[PDB]
């Protein structure tokens, strides 16, 4: 438009829009060397003419501290002057530093009456914070219809945190009957926008087809952008897709990599699959003892049940005396938690008498706890407990039908080799209690097996009537 020379001599002559400009000019520095005296002068001038953009701006200057020692008692009295005259940003702020106490005791009744009135000028941010205010019940009671409608409107206009929120809401339920792919439009959205949590929720929706085709690729893509921008979840989350190859081919050097930048913030998640690498190794990962048990170890003191499990077998097969009895620590803990394979290995341990004292009654309610979630080993173990009457009364009867269960089950050998051999104590009527006692166990106790029986099992045909 026109210089600073032009400029100045218009803010000389009164004019409140080029007082403003003209501190402007000082303030950002470029068509003048920065100079915030001069531009706090200016900024002062046009205020003094009850200016009200000027007024929002010295608001600014007291809030941040730019130019003037900071005072957020200040800054709320420049944007109750523009606020009250309508101007929709001085608004949002006064609403701001209510909410926060800053400047002023926190009231969040307050906020509220301010953000609304930015919200009702169709400010974005204005409309983001009524949303939050419904959706926490802070200075309004808790509605979460009202806050979906707040939270529409801002993200209709691209506000990316409410997007996150309608696609939370929908996912869940709340303030509306629950929709996924409704969940998943919300999502997309936000992951398109660029934003890290958009992007990990889409991205497993497309992982187990929640409110979307499954898409491993896709899902892929969506934990890669998200990944790269530090998601500890997203990082094992890719990492697991790259080791199980399930959008190309098998990568477990590389879901290394990403296990570990989970697993270095502390993630349990990115722990445990980082020590599983090294547990198990892979092509191109050889197995490593001490990383696998330092890793395991992080992830059980977090809590994971399958690194609990997984640490103390570690020890069992290769451990001493004291490892021993750490192990069965930590089968305790999973235990609790329904780990079937630590109740599995500690049923075995109390079989045993390994790195605990010995206890057959203890060790056949541990076996049933897991043989009842459908481990086959248990399933076996449950059976020789039956059979030689280990903290149990002998029972031929129910020894078989554990066999026939775990041979039904995934076709452990143990079990079809110790049925067979059960099988000839029986008489015809103990076989024929013991076959239905394993049709039992078999649909509540190995139901991925039962439903494969129903779908193949031979059936009767049906006489039609005729003539
Ligand atoms: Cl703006
Ligand atoms: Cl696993
Ligand atoms: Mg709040």
């Amino acid at each position: 438009n026109v210089n600073l020379e032009q400029l100045k001599q218009k803010a000389e002559s009164g004019e409140a829009k080029a007082q403003l400009e003209l501190g402007y000019r000082y303030f950002q520095g470029n068509e003048t060397t920065k100079d915030l005296t001069q531009a706090m002068d200016w900024f002062r001038r046009a205020a003094e003419q009850g200016y009200t953009p000027a007024e929002y701006v010295l608001g600014l200057r007291y809030m941040n501290g730019e130019g003037v020692p900071q005072d957020y008692a200040q800054a709320v009295i420049w944007y109750k002057k523009a606020a009250l005259k309508g101007l929709p940003q001085a608004q949002q702020n006064l609403g701001v530093m209510y909410h926060e106490g800053n400047g002023v005791k926190v009231d969040k009744a307050e906020s509220v009456k301010w953000f609304r009135l930015a919200a009702e000028q169709g400010r974005d941010s204005g409309q983001q914070s009524m949303g939050d205010a419904y959706f926490e019940g802070d200075g309004v009671t808790r509605d979460y219809v009202m806050a979906r409608e707040w939270y529409s409107k801002a993200a209709e206009q691209g506000n990316v945190w409410s997007c996150n929120q309608l696609g939370y809401m929908y996912s869940r339920g709340l303030g509306v009957e629950r929709n996924d792919a409704i969940s998943a439009q919300w999502y997309r959205k936000s992951a398109t926008s660029g934003d890290e949590l958009g992007q990990l929720h889409l991205a497993d929706m497309y992982y187990f087809g929640i409110g979307v085709t499954q898409d491993y690729t896709q899902s892929r893509v969506l934990f890669s952008q998200s990944a790269e921008q530090g998601n500890s979840i997203a990082q094992f989350r890719l990492g697991y897709i790259l080791e199980q190859g399930l959008a190309g081919a098998k990568e477990p050097l590389k879901a290394l990599e990403w296990y570990r930048k989970s697993a270095e913030q502390g993630n349990s998640d990115g722990q445990y699959y980082l020590a599983h690498l090294y547990d198990k190794g892979a092509e191109g990962v050889a197995k490593n003892r001490e990383q696998a048990i330092s890793w395991y170890t992080k992830s059980a003191e977090q809590g994971d049940a399958t690194a609990q499990a997984n640490l103390g077998a570690i020890y069992f097969r290769l451990g001493s005396e004291e490892e021993h009895k750490k192990a069965v620590e930590w089968f305790r803990k999973a235990a609790a938690k329904g780990e079937k394979a630590a109740q599995f290995n500690l049923g075995n341990a109390l079989l045993q008498g390994k790195g605990v004292k010995k206890d057959e009654q203890q060790a056949a309610i541990w076996m049933r706890k897991a043989a009842e979630q459908g481990l086959s080993a248990a399933q076996v173990q449950l059976g020789e407990i039956y059979y030689y009457g280990l903290g149990v009364e002998r029972d031929y009867v129910q020894a078989w039908a554990w066999f026939d269960t775990a041979s039904t089950n995934d076709m452990n050998l143990f079990g079809t080799e110790n049925r067979n051999i059960t099988e000839k104590k029986l008489t015809a009527k103990q076989l024929q209690q013991a076959e239905l006692l394993s049709q039992q166990y078999i649909e509540k106790y190995a139901p991925e097996a039962w439903a494969r029986m129903q779908k193949l099992k031979a059936q009767s045909a049906v006489k039609t009537g005729n003539k």
